[PDB]
C-alpha cells in the first residue's frame, strides 16, 4: 500500500468514519485528472487507492471532504475541505501515509513516508 | 481589515516572515480567479489583502507558498504549499484571520472569525 | 511583557474566552510555586502576568484550565488540563508568547520567541 | 491493549523513535506515583504498559521526553517535555490511544478513545 490516509475527529475523540476522498495527479497540462478515490473505514483510515506501479512520480492532491463529514454531524464547519498536494516517488518509490486531524474550524495534516 | 493571514514557524519557534500568500475567489465558472496576494510581515502577519467593500460573499482560497519558505532555510518540505478554502458567509460583521503553523512535514491551520 | 498567552477555540473558531490560566516556576526543592495566574481576554489573550525584573532563568509551567472551559460550552473534554512546560533562557532580548488552540480531544501549543 | 502511545516528527515525517515516555496515577494524597514506562519503537508506538486489571478508573499523566528526543537530534527543543492528562475509565474500561506530532517549538496531541 503506497498510499494511505487517515483521519482523526478531535471533537468526538475517534477516527473519521466515511470521510470521502480524492486523490488527484497533476497532468502534462497543469491540470488535476482523477487518480482514486474512496471513503475511511471504520477505523479512519483508506488502504488500497493505488499500486506501486500505477504510483508513478508527480505532484498528486489529496482532497480530504472535510466539510461533508462535519454537515452531517450537524456542526458548521469553516473549510470546504482540506487539500494536501506534494510531489511524490521523485526520487524513487515511497510508501506514503497522509494523516490529517479534524476539528470544525481547524484541521492539522502530516506526512509520514517510509521507504 | 476583512481578511488577515498570520504563519508560523514550528522549528524556530517565531514567526513566518517573507511568505508569499495568493488569495483566489471561485469564478462563476468554478476557475480560480486572482483575488489578492502578498508577502507575511516581520511579525508572519498580512494585512490589507482586501476592503470590506471588494469581499464580498463566495468561495476563496488562499494559498500559503510553505515549500519556498523551507527552501530558503535549507529544509526539504514535504508539500508543495498549504491551501485554506473556505466560504465567506458575511451574514453579520465578520473579520477572518486565517493562521497556519509550519513544519517541513506537517502544518496546522486554524480560523478566528469575530 | 515578557510572557504572553493565548488561547483559541477550533470548534467555534474564535479566541478561548475567560480561560483560566496558572504559571508556574520550579523552585530548588524541584517544587513548583505559584509565580502568577490570570484569564485570558475577549480577544483570548492574556497579558501583564510578569516583568522583565521577576522573570527569572528558570523552568516553568503554564497550566491552561481547558476543562473548565469545554464544561462551560456543554461539552465533555479529554484533558483535564492543558501544560506547557519549558525552560526560560534568556539569552538575550527575548519575548515568549505560548499559544494553544483547544478541540475537546485535542490540543496544539506552539511557543513563539522574538 | 488498553493504554497506547504513539508518537511521530513533524520535521522528518517520520515516526519518533526510541522516545521515553513515562506514565503516572495521581495517588490518594494528590501525589503522582510511578504506574509503567517504556520507549516508543521503529513505528513510534509504545504498546503493553498496562493490562486491564491494572489500569482502574483515575487519573493519569502521560510524560513523553521530547527534549532527549530533539536533543539526540541536533535540535534546540523548547519544551522540558510534553504532557497529557486525563480521567481514565470513569464510566467503565476504555481502550486509550494518545497521540502526539512533535515539532521543535510545538506539539499537537489528541486522543482516540474506543469501547
Ligand atoms: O501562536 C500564535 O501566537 C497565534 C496567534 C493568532 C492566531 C493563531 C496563532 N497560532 C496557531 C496557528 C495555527 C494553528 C495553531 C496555533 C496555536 F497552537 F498556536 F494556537
Amino acid at each position: 500500500c503506497p498510499l494511505m490516509v487517515k483521519v482523526l475527529d478531535a471533537v468526538r475523540g475517534s477516527p473519521a468514519i466515511n470521510v470521502a476522498v480524492h486523490v488527484f495527479r497533476k497532468a502534462a497540462d497543469d491540470t488535476w485528472e482523477p487518480f482514486a478515490s474512496g471513503k475511511t473505514s471504520e477505523s479512519g483510515e483508506l488502504h488500497g487507492l493505488t499500486t506501486e506501479e500505477q504510483f508513478v512520480e508527480g505532484i498528486y492532491k489529496v482532497e480530504i471532504d472535510t466539510k461533508s463529514y462535519w454537515k452531517a454531524l450537524g456542526i458548521s464547519p469553516f473549510h470546504e475541505h482540506a487539500e494536501v498536494v506534494f510531489t511524490a516517488n521523485d526520487s524513487g518509490p515511497r510508501r506514503y501515509t497522509i494523516a490529517a486531524l479534524l476539528s470544525p474550524y481547524s484541521y492539522s495534516t502530516t506526512a509520514v513516508v517510509t521507504n
